[PDB]
């Protein structure tokens, strides 16, 4: 069925949780060993959210290689993006290290540091510019270049440098500051316009290394912005824009990361944003 039909489908029938359901049975397993090793305990944030070992970002280290994190691959939509878990106060440099090995352009956070009371992610880079953070694992340096406070996200401009070489690379925090503690917002507007940002500066294109994008477990907003993304391109590439099947995108995305859209209310939002977005595109 089209979209926006289907939709109001679901709508007037009440049927989301039903629809979310058959997602979640339809779903790939495929393992995930190295996640679960001993030794990797406290690279986790959650026991019941882990990288398959087919698809996981592996950090070039021969000591050890994990990071919660994986590579969604879209071939027809010829988009790439890493998902990753907040970083945790043991696991900052690793992430920044995965930033420089894989040479992204961009950073998004869709997720505060501290939600509902309790820490959702480590406080991973500088909020003064005269005060710069060094992370002696990894031997980087990262520092605050600018900053740019709006309504709904803020921009931020950083400096990563690796010590080892003195390489500098200039890369792009954008942080969606406003998703509801409970729930999800009630229009896609400034999600929307927040993806446009992303879009814009170039940080989603082939000749960067993929975009890195994370909330607290790296699934549930996160594979939201990327359903999304790859929704509205591929409703732009294809002659039928109308052939495009939001429940197959997302089941073609899990085959790289579980548990991508955590709730049904998430999967009516994705709906509810690719439905808005495809009228502003034109
Ligand atoms: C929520 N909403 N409803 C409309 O008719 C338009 C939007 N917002 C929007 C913002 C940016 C890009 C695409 C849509
Ligand atoms: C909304 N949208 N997004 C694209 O990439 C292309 C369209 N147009 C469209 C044409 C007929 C039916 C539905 C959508």
């Amino acid at each position: 069925m089209e979209m926006e039909k289907e939709f109001e489908q679901i709508d007037k029938s009440g049927s989301w949780a039903a629809i979310y359901q058959d997602i979640r049975h339809e779903a790939s397993d495929f393992p995930s060993r190295v996640a679960k090793l001993p030794k990797n305990k406290n690279r986790n944030r959650y026991r019941d959210v882990s990288p398959f070992d087919h698809s996981r970002i592996k950090l070039h280290q021969e000591d050890n290689d994990y990071i919660n994190a994986s590579l969604i691959k879209m071939e027809e939509a010829q988009r790439s993006y890493i998902l990753t878990q907040g970083p945790l106060p043991n696991t900052v440099g690793h992430f920044w290290e995965m930033v420089w090995e894989q040479k992204s352009r961009g950073v998004v956070m869709l997720n505060r540091v501290m939600e509902k009371g309790s820490l959702k992610c480590a406080q991973y880079w500088p909020q003064k510019e005269e005060k710069e953070m060094i992370f002696e694992d990894t031997n980087l340096k990262l520092t605050l270049i600018s900053e740019d406070i709006k309504s709904y996200y803020t921009v931020r401009q950083l400096e990563l440098e690796n010590l080892t070489t003195q390489e500098t690379r200039e890369i792009l925090h954008f942080h969606y500051t406003t998703w509801p503690d409970f729930g999800v917002p009630e229009s896609p507007a400034s999600f929307l316009n927040f993806l446009f940002k992303v879009r814009e500066s170039g940080s989603l294109s082939p000749e960067h290394g993929p975009v890195v994008v994370h909330c607290s477990a790296g699934i549930g907003r996160s594979g939201t912005f990327c359903l999304a993304d790859t929704c509205l391109l591929l409703m732009d590439k294809r002659k039928d824009p109308s052939s495009v099947d939001i429940k197959k995108v997302l089941l073609e995305m899990r085959k790289f990361r579980m548990g991508l859209i955590q709730t049904a209310d998430q999967l009516r939002f994705s709906y509810l944003a690719v439905i808005e977005g495809a009228k502003f595109i034109m």
